[PDB]
């Protein structure tokens, strides 16, 4: 009975020296993912709209024109709603689909539903259109080096579809893609051909984004079981900024700071946390000031701290697979 699912407590990051750090640093740029990936995103994309589809077809068209072997899924089932029946999409890329351990980054891209208000429309930037439009960007900055892949481990992104509640937050109105692709995920072999193992198991770590974009963001240390990756952002971060790589940035207002919460925030990684996997969640607390008001636009994001947080993560993932 092999062990396989045990390997990914003992994995250790291969850290990039300096010169590579600059690399990633200039490798990266926030210009263009803005221009690319996240304005044609900041559209009104609630389950089942027009904007949902167009909102599919960017990520998937984003990703597809790349040269790493991305092999997209679209996982499409009905829930029921306080609206009745409806039918959701998850979008999932991976690399190697067969290799039996995956690093996962995930967020969701459907905006929360509400009617337009005096000409208003929620584009939900932070949440979740910045984590969305980042993850395309890492995709396209390392994507020679993802390349490569074509340690039995890869590269998974999942954008869950219906994170929102269609009202306010209950615990059936809300987190349906998550909800349904983790179920799915814990009932399906892995790697094809599996005796005992599911597509959990292999999932090594969930790095969930989540309300990202907005200033002064700080991301606490929620779980004891992936504190050690989150010690890993900090001394990312910590070097970055040293290295002189970060913009409008000081240590006293860093991203990663030594601080736990010990309550449960309601997200995409609920239901994966409950079925036993490791999950970083880069969420900032307290959340944006706009969170859930037609504010929540491009006008209120900060485009370095965006633009760092993408240098810090590519490098957590360059470090994570030994890229
Ligand atoms: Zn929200």
């Amino acid at each position: 009975a092999s062990a396989w699912p045990e390997e990914k407590n003992y994995h250790q990051p291969a850290i990039l020296n300096s010169s590579a750090l600059r690399q990633i640093a200039e490798g990266t740029s926030i210009s263009e993912m803005w221009q690319n990936d996240l304005q044609p995103l900041l559209i009104e994309r609630y389950p089942g709209s027009p904007g949902s589809y167009a909102a599919r077809q960017h990520i998937m068209q984003r990703i597809q024109r790349l040269q790493a072997d991305w092999v997209l899924e679209i996982d499409t089932f009905l829930s029921q709603t306080p609206y009745g029946y409806r039918s959701f999409s998850n979008i999932i890329s991976t690399l190697n689909p067969t290799a039996k351990r995956h690093l996962v980054l995930a967020c969701h891209y459907d905006s929360k539903y509400f009617s337009h208000w005096n000409n208003r429309v929620f584009v939900g930037a932070t949440d979740s259109a910045v984590p969305c439009a980042m993850m395309l960007e890492l995709a396209r900055a390392l994507d020679k080096k993802l390349l490569s892949l074509k340690p039995d481990l890869s590269l998974q992104l999942i954008f869950f579809d219906g994170e929102e509640a269609f009202l306010h937050w209950s615990p059936q109105d809300s987190l349906y893609g998550s909800r349904h692709l983790a179920a799915k995920m814990a009932s399906t072999p892995h790697p094809p051909g599996a005796r005992g193992t599911s597509q959990l198991h292999g999932m090594d770590l969930l790095v969930l984004l989540d309300l990202i974009g907005a200033p002064n963001p700080t991301f606490p240390n929620f779980f004891p079981n992936s504190a050690r990756w989150f010690e890993r952002l900090q001394a990312i971060e910590h070097e970055l900024h040293e290295l002189g790589l970060l913009k409008d940035h000081s240590l006293e207002g860093r991203y990663f700071q030594n601080y736990s919460y010990g309550g449960v925030i309601q997200a995409d990684h609920i239901p994966f946390l409950r079925r036993g996997v490791p999950v970083l969640h880069l969420i900032p607390s307290p959340f944006p000031e706009v969170w859930h008001t037609m504010d929540d636009n491009e006008e209120n994001l900060d485009e370095s701290t965006i633009d760092n947080l993408n240098k810090i993560l590519q490098v957590f993932v360059l470090e994570y697979l030994h890229l």
